[PDB]
């Protein structure tokens, strides 16, 4: 739709941060289509991962980081709040020992911190959504 995907925005977060993500899926929920937020610590897709965030609708969820270039632990759930065919708002909030992942209002996923939130340089969105908002929040110290 609107913003180009796979979207990059360079971005900083610290405690009180918000990012917040408005999109669709582009295929009906029994084709699996996925979406993906990574916060890097560089600008450069190949860099560090403090977060990663993917979503196969209808199916699970997985979240990792990936640490000088390695793959962690990866935690999966099968909370699904997302609709099929339905736009979602989704919202990450940097908490202060970990993210906060809402879905259309509703406390959904959270992640402990295994990165100072401060190592973030830039977010990029991708995989099979569209995206219509992309906003990161900076009103705090």
């Amino acid at each position: 739709s609107l913003l180009p995907v796979p979207y990059t925005e360079a971005a900083s977060l610290s405690t009180g941060s918000t990012v917040t993500i408005k999109g669709r899926p582009l295929a009906c929920f029994l084709n699996e289509p996925y979406l993906q937020v990574d916060f890097h610590t560089e600008m450069k897709e190949e860099s560090d991962i403090v977060f990663h965030f993917q979503v196969c609708f209808g199916r699970r969820v997985v979240m990792n980081s990936r640490e000088y270039g390695a793959w962690k632990q990866q935690v999966e759930s099968k909370n699904m709040p997302f609709q099929d065919g339905q736009e979602f708002e989704l919202s990450i909030s940097v908490l202060p020992d970990k993210y906060q992942v809402m879905v259309n209002g509703q406390s959904s996923y959270t992640f402990d911190h295994r990165i100072k939130p401060e190592a973030v340089k830039m977010v990029q969105v991708a995989r099979d959504i569209s995206l219509t908002k992309f906003n990161v929040s900076y009103l705090k110290r």
